[PDB]
């Protein structure tokens, strides 16, 4: 039935250069990652609690499993070891809250919504500031 699940290509992405600024990302590197966000796209398969996610783009691709309610371990969008925790906030949106293995640094967290018109919002927030980025359908 319509969940989750599914196969998922970015139409939006707002903010994924201020965010990336934030986790001190360079500027030249920032503007790289503005140019490969454009061709994120995202395999969720959803078995009730149970999600599998594949996040790529056209050089990278990472994996998670997680169940909601169960601590697991990932990396932030910059790329350091974090357990991550995910929650529902309503049917259809979950909110995962991070905090870091190692190391001090940004506030981040994530969340994913299927809205009523059948896209994927996604937001990403570290401190202040938030990204969003929609998909649609494959």
């Amino acid at each position: 039935m319509p969940n989750f699940s599914g196969n998922w290509k970015i139409i939006r992405s707002e903010n994924f250069e201020e965010l990336l600024k934030v986790l001190g990302v360079n500027v030249m590197l920032r503007k790289i990652a503005v140019a490969a966000a454009s061709k994120y796209a995202v395999e969720i398969k959803q078995e009730g609690d149970t999600f599998y996610i594949k996040v790529s783009t056209t050089v990278y691709t990472t994996e998670i499993n997680f169940k909601v309610g169960e601590e697991f371990e990932e990396q932030t969008v910059d790329g350091r070891p974090c357990k991550s925790l995910v929650k529902w906030e309503s049917e259809n949106k979950m909110v995962c809250e991070q905090k870091l293995l190692k190391g001090e640094g940004p506030k981040t967290s994530w969340t994913k919504e299927l809205t009523n018109d059948g896209e994927l919002i996604l937001t990403m927030t570290a401190d202040d500031v938030v990204c969003t980025q929609v998909f649609v359908r494959e």
